[PDB]
């Protein structure tokens, strides 16, 4: 019932069946990860199964962990791509964002799916449930997941009130910063890419601004659960996902830095660098 | 070290001290509540010893109580003030920057002061702490109180973050929603009053750009509990505040209301309408 096709149910389809409606498109999976060692496997095995079938490609994109992550997830059979070896010309910046668009040169799926390399526990169906809808139905080209410490507090509190206020349209997006989400190769190239964790903002709104909610769809995955960060760490992921949705609706942003009372004071940093879209660097 | 008078200390003034200093200025409390049955006399009580000395007003502004706040409250010693007693010509609308503004009318203090109702144990040194830099300092028309569930995630994720982008010469103040103020008349009754939770970041900010922050002091209260929201009612209360503070920094707001999904969905109520200045009614 609303202006976006949303899957509200366990989808119905197959492995079998979803495997078949690919027709020579290929189905690349990229993990993002920062010290995650203590979930990188199981989330890495909740999708192995998969490969050499419905996902032609799987990798960790490392982005610069200090901890076990790379010799755990090497153990789990997935190969493993530092940010230098996924576009070694370009200097590595810090953040999440900077991982995901460095991932678009280290993959050649025509369709691209990412997965939070920290949930608790995920259903080995979350892939096939993410591109049920780019394979099967017609000018979906994004699919965002929604779900369920805690409750998303940056969500609830930040992005979906300010996107009430910013751009009321995307209102029915229910977990519009969610990590775990699918979209064509040709759209993700085509798009810039914000730093930190802007991106999944900018992504979603330059999706819409650019061929609105037709081509948007989201799936019910269940439950999620992940790492619960401190209040402080959220405040600075906050003003990077304030930055970036205020620049894509054409505000200026102070570009200075959240700074924090804890009493000690911390400046935390926020960029208004996008990274252009991939295509650029053909 | 803050471009903005901050006690970061105990304040040395005693109440003796403090109510010399008056010279002729009269004080007046404000305690707005909806349905503070369970706190609203404890707080009544850390401030009712001070009247016909420091403070020569106390009134509850009932912002239309169902329990029983206003019995418990007259049973404190209090003189209780509907919304509709408080200015009658003029109907009554929800929310609380309602209540703070009506109670203008109904009080008559040079100095206002607001304490929220729903405290859990409020030192009763909390007012004369908040007047302190009104009487002693010069060019000081508004006071705002910091400290410390929870944590003030609306204000730590929401209002920080965003008047860092947006106004980041305010980005010193460290508890900018907080409940706990003071302000001169003079200055209240010529700024308008934004509506539901909004108010407290409208004042901040159209004091701001009035006055500078020479106008300005914070103070520290120490530790400060209150009740803890669910975070379905904040996202609300940050729709609000967000609405609020794009208007006063030039940016349209959509007012559209935050759609909530539980699954179930609900719509929460938006204004975009600020009362004016309680001058324009005189
Ligand atoms: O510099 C970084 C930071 C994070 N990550 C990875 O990105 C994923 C998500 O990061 P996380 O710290 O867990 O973010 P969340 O607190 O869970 O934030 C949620 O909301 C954010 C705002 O869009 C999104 O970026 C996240 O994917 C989403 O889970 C994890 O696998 C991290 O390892 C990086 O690769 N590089
Ligand atoms: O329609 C209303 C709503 C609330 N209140 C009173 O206002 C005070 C604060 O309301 P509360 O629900 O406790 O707000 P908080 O969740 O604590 O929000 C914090 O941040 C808000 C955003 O600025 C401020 O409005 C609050 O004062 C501040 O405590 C309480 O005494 C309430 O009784 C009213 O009088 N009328
Ligand atoms: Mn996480
Ligand atoms: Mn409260």
């Amino acid at each position: 019932a609303l202006p976006l096709d949303t899957t509200w149910h366990r989808p119905g389809w197959t492995i079998g069946e979803l495997e078949a409606a690919k027709a020579g498109r290929t189905i690349s999976v990229v993990l993002p990860a920062l010290n995650e060692e203590a979930t990188i496997e199981s989330v890495i095995d909740s999708i192995s199964p998969l490969v050499d079938g419905l996902v032609d490609e799987l990798i960790v994109l490392d982005s610069g962990s200090t901890d076990d992550t790379e010799i755990r997830a090497i153990a789990s059979g997935a190969r493993v791509v530092s940010r230098e070896q996924a576009l070694p010309e370009v200097p590595v910046r810090p953040g999440k964002g900077e991982a995901l668009w460095r991932s678009l040169a280290a993959t050649s799926g025509d369709i691209v799916v990412f997965i939070d390399s920290d949930l608790i526990n995920p259903h080995p169906l979350f892939v096939p449930w993410l591109v049920g809808p780019l394979l099967t139905g017609e000018g979906i080209q994004l699919v965002k997941s929604f779900y369920r410490t805690g409750g998303g507090r940056v969500t609830e509190l930040v992005a979906r009130p300010l996107l009430a206020a910013l751009r009321p349209e995307l209102g029915c997006v229910l977990q519009p910063l969610s990590g775990e989400y699918a979209a064509s190769r040709e759209l993700l190239t085509s798009l810039p890419f914000a730093p930190g964790y802007g991106v999944e903002i900018g992504l979603l709104i330059d999706t819409f601004d650019r061929l609105g909610l037709d081509a948007i769809a989201q799936v019910n995955l269940g439950v999620r659960a992940h790492r619960n960060r401190p209040l402080d760490e959220l405040g600075a992921m906050s003003r990077q996902v304030i930055a970036t949705l205020l620049s894509r609706c054409g505000i200026p942003d102070s570009g200075v830095g959240l700074t924090q009372f804890l009493y000690t004071r911390h400046t935390w940093p926020v960029s208004l660098v996008d990274r252009p879209p991939m295509k650029v660097m053909r």
